[PDB]
């Protein structure tokens, strides 16, 4: 029992830094977008200009 | 009849040791597979990584 108990453990320690990875990705991502929305937010600036 | 006590005793006494020796070969083979485990953990955490 405990060999599988330890099987779980260690793989969800694994499985939950992949995910830690995955929340820095998609932060990013969401960075990039921030700034593409400052861009357009210009952009209908300009075509009202 | 002690002709066959003394058979049976140190007879049994032999089958003691070559059953000693056989608990030694039974443990080294746990000990291996201990550590196969220990592998196979990893191998886990390497798939899941």
């Amino acid at each position: 029992i405990s060999n599988r108990l330890s099987n779980q453990i260690s793989g969800l320690n694994v499985a939950t830094r992949n995910a830690n990875d995955g929340i820095s990705l998609a932060q990013t991502a969401e960075g990039a977008l921030q700034q593409s929305t400052n861009i357009l937010q210009r952009i209908r600036d300009l075509a009202l200009q």
